[PDB]
């Protein structure tokens, strides 16, 4: 894999994501001073349980299929057999969508995006699971302090998907093939962008699969 064929790798990576982002960054960071107010988030607490569930599981499985997307986009994903991409999907695609919210979370007000403006954690109080949320607020603290650039979230969370170690794969070292290709694009363009430094913070890869255990229960 020559120089020309990795940076073509990561501006690619970096088209996919830019086409199947669904938020766009310019909007989420000039929405960061529309803010729920103290009635609205009342409003969304005395909602039931099933009807914030409705809305979040709609909202998140929109999101899914827009990670979906971004996978069909990477190069070698659909050149993968059927199981393959399944299997792949299947135990990253939520973990892509917890990485991708850092964009749509505030930390000078520790808000994050949802329905038109931003809310705070107590926004979402009738779903009766603070643990949960807080950890997802906290972990998404925790990435924006980083100050991800959107390049750098497109080849990390290319990464986060085409993971050789994931069981149940056939072809296991197609993965890995595709794997360190995508490796070595997220490296190099460290190198030239002089964010290395990034690479020592980022959440270790069973912390991201931690999070999702108490997702599906
Ligand atoms: C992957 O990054 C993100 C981040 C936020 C949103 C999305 N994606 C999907 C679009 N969206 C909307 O609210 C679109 C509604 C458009 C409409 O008005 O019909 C957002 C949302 O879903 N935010 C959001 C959704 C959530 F389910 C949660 C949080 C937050 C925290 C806690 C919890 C995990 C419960």
């Amino acid at each position: 894999a020559s120089l020309t064929e990795i940076e073509h790798l990561v501006q690619s990576v970096c088209k996919s994501y830019r086409e199947t982002c669904q938020l766009r960054l310019e909007d989420l960071l000039r929405q960061r001073s529309n803010i729920f107010s103290r009635e609205e988030v009342t409003g969304y607490q005395r909602k039931s349980m099933w009807e914030m569930w409705e809305r979040c599981a709609h909202h998140l499985t929109e999101a899914i299929q827009y990670v979906v997307e971004f996978a069909k986009r990477l190069s070698g994903f659909m050149e993968l057999c059927q199981n393959d991409q399944i299997v792949l999907l299947k135990a990253g695609a939520m973990e892509v969508v917890l990485v991708r919210m850092c964009r749509a979370y505030n930390a000078d007000n520790r808000t994050v995006f949802f329905e038109g403006k931003y809310g705070g954690m107590e926004l979402f109080r009738a779903l009766g699971c603070s643990e949960l949320i807080s950890s997802i607020f906290d972990f998404s603290h925790s990435l924006s302090a980083l100050h991800f650039s959107e390049d750098e979230i497109a080849l990390y969370t290319a990464l986060v998907l085409i993971n050789a170690h994931r069981p149940g794969l056939q072809e296991k070292r197609k993965v890995e093939q595709l794997q360190y290709n995508l490796e070595l694009a997220f490296h190099h363009h460290l190198c030239k962008t002089h964010r290395q430094s990034i690479l020592a913070k980022l959440p270790p890869k069973g912390k991201l699969r931690s999070l999702c255990s108490q997702h599906v229960e």
